[PDB]
C-alpha cells in the first residue's frame, strides 16, 4: 500500500485517469493513475482494480506495465508505471507515417510479452489496441488486466458462466459461443490489434453489430487486407483467426513469425 503523501496528482485528466509523480526511495517516478470514487462507490468496479492488481502483483515482463500498488486515500487508487506515449490506437490515428518496420516491432513486443503471458498461464481477454500503450515510438506495453485470469492447474481455459458485457469484436469464436477463453483466444485478440495497427488505429468491424460479425466468421469471411498493409503481415493476421482453437497458433508460434532476424524453430 502507497503513501498519499508521496503521490502528486496533476488535475488536468488523461471514473478518472490522472497523471501524477510517486516518490521512490531516491528518485520520483512518473506514475499513471485509475481513480474510483468513496462515496458513491462502485463495488464491482472496487472488486475489478483489487482482481486487476492482484494479476500484476504476479507479472514481471519488459512488455507488461509494471504496477506502483494501491493507495487508499480521498478515493481508491490504482498507480502504474507511465507509460507517456499513451494508447497505441489513437498514437497510429495520430501518427500516419510509422514505418511498416515500427509497426512490427511493436506487436512484436506485444507478442513477445504474450508469449510471457502464455507461459504464465494468464489469459488477457481484452487484447486490443487501444490497450497496448506506448512508452515510447519503438517500445510498446500490454495493460488493462481488469478482466484477465489466472488459469485453473488443470485447464488450458477460463470458463464463464454465460456472455457479460464484452469486447466482443475481438473475441475469438469459442469465447463468443462457449464462453471459454485461452492463450489461443488471445491469439485471435491479437489478430484483431495486429489489424488495428496496420489500419492506422481504425475500428474494427466498422458498422457492424456483434451478431452480423459473429454471422460473419462463421460463414469464413474475415476482415480485408489494410491498405498498403505488408502481406506478410495480413497472412499472419488470417492464421490468428483460425476458426478452429486446436489448429490455432500460440504465442511462442505467432511471436516467431514477427521477428526482423533469422531464427530457428
Ligand atoms: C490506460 C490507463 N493506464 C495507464 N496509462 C498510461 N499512459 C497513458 C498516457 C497517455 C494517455 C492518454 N490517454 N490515455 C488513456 C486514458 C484511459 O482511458 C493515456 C494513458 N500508462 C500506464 C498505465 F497503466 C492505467 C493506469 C492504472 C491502471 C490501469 N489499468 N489498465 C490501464 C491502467
Amino acid at each position: 500500500y502507497l503513501d498519499r503523501k508521496l503521490l502528486t496528482l496533476e488535475d488536468k485528466e488523461l471514473g478518472t485517469v490522472k497523471k501524477g509523480y510517486y516518490q521512490m526511495k531516491k528518485v520520483v517516478k512518473t506514475v499513471a493513475v485509475k481513480i474510483l470514487k468513496n462515496e458513491a462507490n462502485d463495488p464491482a468496479l472496487k472488486d475489478e482494480l483489487l482482481a486487476e492488481a492482484n494479476v500484476m502483483q504476479q507479472l514481471d515482463n519488459p512488455y507488461i506495465v509494471r504496477m506502483i500498488g494501491i493507495c487508499e486515500a480521498e478515493s481508491w487508487m490504482l498507480v502504474m508505471e507511465m507509460a507517456e506515449l499513451g494508447p497505441l490506437n489513437k498514437y497510429l490515428q495520430q501518427n500516419r507515417h510509422v514505418k511498416d518496420k515500427n509497426i512490427i516491432e511493436l506487436v512484436h513486443q506485444v507478442s513477445m510479452g504474450m508469449k510471457y503471458l502464455e507461459e504464465s498461464n494468464f489469459v488477457h481477454r481484452d487484447l486490443a489496441a487501444r490497450n497496448v500503450l506506448l512508452v515510447t515510438q519503438h517500445y510498446a506495453k500490454i495493460s488493462d488486466f481488469g478482466l484477465s485470469k489466472a488459469l485453473r492447474a488443470d485447464e488450458n481455459y477460463y470458463k464463464a458462466q454465460t456472455h457479460g458485457k464484452w469486447p466482443v469484436k475481438w473475441y475469438a469464436p469459442e469465447c463468443i459461443n462457449y464462453y471459454k477463453f485461452s492463450s489461443k483466444s488471445d491469439v485471435w485478440s491479437f489478430g484483431v490489434l495486429m489489424w488495428e495497427a496496420f489500419s492506422y488505429g481504425q475500428k474494427p468491424y466498422r458498422g457492424m453489430k456483434g451478431s452480423e460479425v459473429t454471422a460473419m466468421l462463421e460463414k469464413g469471411e474475415r476482415m480485408g487486407c489494410p491498405a498498403g498493409c505488408p502481406r506478410e503481415m495480413y497472412d499472419l493476421m488470417n492464421l490468428c483467426w483460425t476458426y478452429d482453437v486446436e489448429n490455432r497458433p500460440g504465442f511462442a508460434a505467432v511471436e516467431l513469425r514477427l521477428r526482423n532476424y533469422y531464427y530457428d524453430v
